[PDB]
């Protein structure tokens, strides 16, 4: 399948790569990764554990502080701390290692690093990746955008690039779905940064 | 054939996508989503329905509203409700599903979502698609910028991003085509948005 | 070879699209794409006729004019007239269907018409085709950028985009050429059109 | 593998093309490719033989000038001069024509000319090619963009584009590397020239 499949079809999780106090004042779009962060929260919560799993990293966060206070996580959130750039440490491979886990909603900080670095070990999993780039920043524009750029051409492997409405009604594929009128407030809030 | 064939070769599918009432004041550029339709509304009617068939979707009128009344439809459009946001609904399938309607130009509302989905759908199906980009919009330019280069990574696959101009002039490949005459009066129209 | 080989390895035409008395007024950087014709002139007589091939096409110049008089061609310039939009018409055929012409250098107007559709017409002929970007216009910026980037999507097939400097040393490969010291010159002169 | 592997899994070589004296005041982000040449230096270093080889060329310096005087070369530096344009020549090639030599840093001047073909070279040799497109240059803005745009396209045979920063977390992985803590000031430093 080029997009993702509709929800029922296979579960997917959503991977928050590491959007973490200490990175707030430091990547320009932050409000916007906690802006997606919640909109995939709520999603997720719609969509009911039959369907979806919600998996947060934190890099160090001794250091780097925990996940954003701004973000409501879901009550089954998974959290896990690492110092891997890439999300998939062993602790997190029981919850996508799994043939029915297809699909990873994948966005955060920083672009050029934990998340590039995620998507390629997820297609090395051999999963179907979509980065949200409405919900990715890094600390400079040339870096987050470079990545970007980087992660367009996987395309071919099973990782693309969309935005976070987009991938909402990727997984609905239809307004008479039942979740539909459950999801469709999410649509209607604004990013607190203009996309 | 990497770009769409001459118009004689098999029948081409113009695909208006949701340009409705509702939109109209929400997408920036909804202004040339209309004059595109417009434009491949005289093109599909110099052509005749030997090679042209004009297909007009509408998501949930009764909330969304009808297609624009700034878009002048060609008699014989076949207009269809729905719910799903591919335009590929039942009723739409016996219009495209034939060996002979290869490839179908698409435009309108919304890029990275009715379009998009369509787009992929068509893909399914073995058919080339082309969007006419000057004729897409979204709500958000971001929406939209992301899905366009989504759509840019399928031309491996049989689906491009063009712009209503070049499409025309690739559907008749020489200016002693028959119907250049006819057609020429539509590509010295202005669009009412510079692009 | 990914990129253009050394002219002493096989001939190399320079296609010279349309750059005409009529679109000179009508296409912003008209300026520049004289300056690459009168580049790619000038290259052309210092590899010499064992290597290189210099073909102008003029679309309908009752019409739209001749070739621009600011482009000073080569005495052996190839000059034809058509209506068909691609170069690729029977009388240029002898030209460049022949086996040891397999690289051929594009530029003109318009970048969405008559030069993309060329550029799919050699992709058919299964010859290497680098379009000048900078030599290349349209009537419309949208139009132009568009059908660049449809273009930059079909790289694996033998048609990529590169510039008129990129060119040159592309074809030349090393400063110790023999023909170096008297294309160096080129590439001091300077675009009109700041690129 | 798609990325650059871990340090420790093959050797990698730094590639500075020919960022000297005379292109310093010709090259308008000149004083960000001497930053990255920097920071790979200290790379490269942190790293040790075992691990890394820096190697520096300079074109016909006798009328282009040294390698920068703003460059801190490490004292173990292969430093070459050239006619070809491709940094690929013959006493450059025992030092990376090795198989444990798998991957290539590669950046500096100009993008599309020695950068491009070096690229290119290496990709004939079946060398993985990262670029650094944060420390490339070229006399115009256009000859350097669409360059990296024509580089972007050849991810699929092991060349991509990234950053510096993109670049020195991509071979070590993971915050508790033994070289992490040597490595993490060089991240700490800021280009000259916003990026």
């Amino acid at each position: 399948s080029r997009l993702l499949k509709h929800y029922g079809s296979c579960k997917t999780a959503f991977f928050c790569c590491d959007i973490q106090e200490k990175f707030m004042g430091r990547i320009a779009n932050s409000a916007n990764c906690v802006f997606v962060a919640n909109r995939f929260a709520g999603l997720h919560t719609a969509l009911g554990t039959a369907h979806s799993v919600y998996i947060v990293t934190e890099q160090y966060p001794k250091g780097l502080g925990a996940t954003s206070a701004d973000i409501r996580l879901p009550p089954d959130a998974h959290v896990f701390s690492k110092k891997r750039f890439a999300m998939l440490v062993p602790q997190v491979m029981p919850l996508v290692d799994l043939p029915e886990v297809e699909q990873v909603v994948l966005w955060g900080f920083e672009t050029h690093v934990c998340i590039l670095q995620t998507a390629a070990a997820l297609l090395d999993m051999k999963k179907k990746v979509v980065i949200a780039v409405d919900g990715c920043g890094s600390q400079s524009q040339g870096d987050h955008c470079t990545a970007i750029q980087l992660m367009q051409s996987w395309s071919g492997d099973g990782c693309y690039i969309s935005t976070s409405e987009s991938i909402l009604m990727q997984l609905l594929k239809d307004a008479s779905d039942p979740v539909f009128k459950t999801i469709a407030p999410l649509m209607k809030q604004t990013h607190p940064i203009r996309i």
